[PDB]
């Protein structure tokens, strides 16, 4: 029964998921004055030309755009990563107000939302095995600010009415995630965790420095989703973000000067 509400929010998660107080929890604040350039980081390689989206699902805490991950169709390599990581899904976190919504922060700045493109290390064969490994996942995180619309997001926005409530899914084929990327692939990276229960410490985070812009209208449509199932009391799906967790014995590295 975890969530983002008054009585079940992030500050309660530790009771059912004790790793919430672990050594490598995410998100974190990215301090641009202490993150150090690492010249031995490589450019990231984002290879999404063959991506096959299938479906969009409201899971009661966000919505996931799901991909066919049964072949190397959409993969992330390079950067800090060794080997090949396959795209499985993306989802967002967002706020009730434009001054909040992101999970990572930059010098304590909160963005309006954050996109997570989740990839698993093919050496482990499937997602469920991957999340049990320290290097099982690579999550590409991208900040969203409100300004000009992002054309490449509109097809996502378009479909939200069809998945208003928890447990609803809709076919969502032929969506191109390249339309969600900023111009630059400059990034910060650090070891951490999933940001929802089970909070497993299996993630190499790759957080892009450049945000994407989305429009007010686009964000407003995200805020019409519901946490609840159909025929239950409406509770708007907003503020579905975990706050920054202690960095502990970690360093954030930058791919850029």
């Amino acid at each position: 029964h975890w969530g983002y509400g008054k009585h079940n929010g992030p500050e309660h998660w530790h009771k059912d998921f004790p790793i919430a107080k672990g050594e490598r929890q995410s998100p974190v604040d990215i301090d641009t004055h202490t993150a150090k350039y690492d010249p031995s980081l490589k450019p990231l390689s984002v290879s999404y030309d063959q991506a096959t989206s299938l479906r969009i699902l409201n899971n009661g805490h966000a919505f996931n755009v799901e991909f066919d991950d049964s072949q190397d169709k959409a993969v992330l390599k390079g950067g800090p990563l060794d080997g090949t990581y396959r795209l499985i899904q993306f989802h967002f976190h967002w706020g009730s107000l434009d001054g909040q919504g992101s999970e990572h922060t930059v010098d304590k700045k909160k963005y309006a939302a954050e996109l997570h493109l989740v990839h698993w290390n093919t050496k482990y064969g499937d997602f469920g095995k991957a999340v049990q490994q320290p290097d099982g996942l690579a999550v590409l995180g991208i900040f969203l600010k409100v300004g000009s619309a992002k054309p490449g997001l509109q097809k996502v926005v378009d479909v939200l009415d069809s998945i208003k409530t928890k447990g609803k899914s809709a076919d969502f084929t032929n969506f191109d995630p390249r339309g969600l990327l900023p111009e630059s692939l400059d990034y910060w990276t650090y070891p951490g965790s999933l940001t929802t229960p089970p909070l497993l410490e299996c993630v190499t985070w790759i957080v892009l420095k450049e945000p994407i812009s989305v429009s007010s209208e686009q964000v407003l449509k995200f805020r019409k989703l519901n946490f609840n199932g159909e025929g239950e009391p409406e509770e708007l799906m907003v503020d579905n973000w975990r706050p920054a967790q202690p960095l502990k014995n970690r360093q954030i590295k930058a791919s850029f000067k």
